[PDB]
């Protein structure tokens, strides 16, 4: 395992959900040549966030994919999930800051990717619930990697869905009708949120066109606190969504309504996204 009194702190990372990642340098040498690496604890220690936190442990260790972030270890004294640094942090936050290095093509590649990464938690019915460009990292110019896995839970055996209502707020701009209305959270979920990830790759992460302040507009500014989930429910109901990104191939924006469809089954599955994508990407190429 990794030992408490060898790991250095560096600096804080970011912030996710109930949890909170430092970099840090593990130097069991005491000799600066220790690697450094991501450490992630609870902000707060809860009992119930502590088993909710050695389940997470559990599902990314369980884990081992180009596309998903790797495991490293535990620390004990305070459970502490060591996991490998991705140099170049969140996608979030490097497509908003290198805006004019990255093309379309290069979009598309990481959609092929976090589409493989999802896939392969598909085929070990784990569900992420929390898809977003703030929980990928990247690796480098050419791979990201699924990067958080605070909210993912694993499928009942029986069920295709998994019902889950957590204390505190949720990022309900992401969520599938189903999962506002009745708290159902599937594959099928998990690829509306990925539509709504797409949508976010392709505004560029500019801040007037983030999901929450689009569909707080369409609702409108004037909005309430409590009423604000009822509102969103209504317009996704009515067939109401995030626009076309400035820029956007109008076929890419049809893979984003497509994940967008109300009737559950109707979405496409993420083998077939992927399959899509890499078909628009060779389109794009030659
Ligand atoms: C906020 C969230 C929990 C999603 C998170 N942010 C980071 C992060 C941010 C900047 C950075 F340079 C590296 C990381 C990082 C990382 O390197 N490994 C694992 C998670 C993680 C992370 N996990």
């Amino acid at each position: 395992q990794f030992e408490e009194r060898h790991l250095k702190f560096l600096q804080q990372l970011g912030k996710g959900n109930f949890g909170s990642v430092e970099m840090c340098r593990y130097d069991p040498l005491q000799d600066n040549t220790g690697e450094v690496v991501a450490v992630k604890k609870l902000q707060h220690s809860t009992e119930e966030h502590l088993r909710d936190f050695e389940r997470e442990i559990e599902i990314l260790k369980s884990l081992q994919h180009d596309n998903i972030v790797k495991y490293k270890g535990v620390c004990y004294s305070n459970l502490k999930l060591i996991m490998e640094y991705l140099p170049y942090g969140s996608l979030r936050d490097y497509l908003q800051k290198h805006k004019e290095r990255i093309d379309h093509i290069k979009l598309l590649q990481y959609t092929s990717q976090i589409c493989k990464g999802m896939e392969y938690l598909g085929t070990k019915r784990y569900i992420h619930r929390d898809l977003a460009t703030r929980n990928i990292l990247v690796e480098n110019e050419n791979r990201v990697k699924i990067g958080d896995f605070g909210l993912t839970k694993v499928l009942p055996q029986d069920k295709e869905y998994y019902k889950v209502k957590e204390p505190g707020e949720s990022p309900i701009f992401w969520y599938a009708p189903e999962s506002l209305t009745e708290s159902k959270f599937s594959v099928a979920s998990d690829v509306w949120s990925f539509g709504v990830v797409l949508y976010e790759l392709f505004t560029y992460i500019e801040k007037s066109k983030s999901p929450p302040a689009e569909f707080m507009r369409m609702i409108g500014n004037d909005k309430q606190g409590q009423m604000i989930v009822f509102h969103l429910i209504e317009l996704l109901k009515n067939n109401g969504r995030l626009p076309r990104p400035d820029g956007c191939p109008d076929e890419i924006y049809m893979i984003m309504t497509e994940c967008w469809n109300n009737n559950v089954n109707q979405r496409p599955s993420f083998r077939d996204l992927a399959l899509r994508v890499d078909q628009i990407r060779d389109q794009m190429a030659g």
